[PDB]
């Protein structure tokens, strides 16, 4: 097909998701990697899990737009903390561009926010979902306190996910930090480049803890290896569950896997993502418009490295099986503080709308 654009695309019925797309950018992520596109990525995964398998149907129906179509129900669940300014800022979309559904709307704005990040992949768009659903069930999102097991379970009765596919799905947290885990502290990092999608995230989980950015007692939160923050440049905060899956016998190696290799880490989330952004639907339904997702911002292609005042040294290695490759340290005798903004000021507040959430 063609677009009122010139855009020749596959189907007639992807054209309306180019004004959409330049919309998101334009008003809520400037073509960045920062705030306001990590919440939308949070939403994407918040959105489609809620669905289970033995509950059934009435449980919840996956991605399908819930959260924007209920705002006053799952926002509210205390596994859901935060999501509230995601939903407040997409609803605007959903009233303006009102021939694409809710559901349709979060996978996309999911997919245009990732794009954003250096070295994240360029996700399959499948469109055509209802605009019809019913509000989740409460305790379907996997929290930082629960076990392996736990979450494992949950990942298989929500799509029939392999732990594989479960540990790839976290390789977002490359492009995360935490406001609602230690309520004295905002945006606590993940890892040292939270603008950045690469394999950091892997590497430094798997490092001695030494303290903590705020707070020390805090639930689903475990001492981290990078906890030196100052003003607006807040520390690195290390979950119990990304501590715990690097370190369980079922997913130790997978985890380790992905350390320095960024180009099975994107291709194996992209994978991942395909699953995701379709449960509750038959993807035999749902039409192909992955031509209109805008190509990611490309990497530098440099290793992943040792930050400053770590090393090979301090280690906690828990897969017997494979050599942990040879990595170089940056230099420096301190911890260096990870920036507060992309442009590496520390000023750069994202812009969010009030709504009902
Ligand atoms: C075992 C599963 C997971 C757990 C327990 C978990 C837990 C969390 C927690 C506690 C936060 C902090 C939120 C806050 O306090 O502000 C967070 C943030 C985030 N997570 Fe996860 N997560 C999981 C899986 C995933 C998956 C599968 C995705 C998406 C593909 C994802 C994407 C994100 C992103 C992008 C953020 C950052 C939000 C921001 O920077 O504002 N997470 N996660
Ligand atoms: C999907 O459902 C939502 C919720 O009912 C619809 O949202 C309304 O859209 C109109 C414009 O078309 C706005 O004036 C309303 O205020 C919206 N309601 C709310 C609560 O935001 C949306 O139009 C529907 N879209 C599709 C493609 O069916
Ligand atoms: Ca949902
Ligand atoms: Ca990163």
């Amino acid at each position: 097909a063609v677009c009122p654009d010139g855009t020749r695309v596959s189907h007639a019925a992807c054209c309306a998701f180019i004004p959409l797309a330049q919309d998101l950018q334009e008003t809520i992520f400037q073509n960045e990697c920062g705030e306001d596109a990590h919440e939308v990525i949070r939403l994407t995964f918040h959105d489609a899990i809620a669905i289970s398998r033995s509950q059934g149907p009435k449980a919840g129906g996956g991605a399908d737009g819930s959260m924007l179509l209920f705002p006053t129900v799952e926002p509210n669940f205390s596994a859901n903390n935060g999501i509230d300014d995601s939903v407040n800022n997409l609803i605007p979309f959903m009233q303006k561009h009102n021939t694409i559904s809710a559901a349709d709307l979060v996978q996309f704005a999911g997919a245009v926010a990732l794009s954003n990040c250096p070295g994240a992949p360029r996700l399959e768009f499948l469109a055509g979902r209802p605009n019809k659903t019913i509000a989740a069930v409460d305790g379907l999102i996997p929290e930082p306190q629960d076990s392996v097991t736990k979450i494992l379970q949950r990942f298989e009765d929500a799509g029939g996910f392999t732990p594989f596919e479960v540990v790839s799905l976290l390789a977002s947290h490359s492009v995360a930090r935490a406001n609602k885990v230690d309520q004295t502290i905002d945006a606590a990092p993940f890892d040292s480049t939270p603008f950045t999608f690469d394999t950091q995230v892997f590497l430094e989980v798997l490092l001695k803890g030494v303290g903590f950015p705020g707070s020390a007692n805090n639930t689903g939160e475990v001492a981290s290896p990078l906890p030196l923050g100052s003003g607006s440049d807040t520390g690195e905060m290390r979950l119990q569950s990304d501590f715990a899956l690097a370190h369980d016998p079922r997913t130790a190696c997978i985890w380790q896997g992905f350390v320095n290799e960024q180009a099975f880490m994107a291709a194996s989330f992209r994978a991942a993502m395909s699953k995701l952004a379709v449960l509750g639907h038959n993807r035999n339904s749902l039409i192909d418009c992955s031509d209109v997702v805008p190509v990611p911002k490309p990497a530098t292609g440099q290793p992943a490295m040792f930050p400053a005042s770590t090393g090979p040294q301090d280690l906690e290695l828990s897969c017997p099986s494979e050599r942990f490759p040879t990595l170089t340290t940056q230099p420096g005798a301190s911890q260096s503080l990870i920036a507060h903004c992309p442009d590496g000021s520390m000023s750069c507040p994202g812009v969010q709308f009030n709504g009902p959430a």
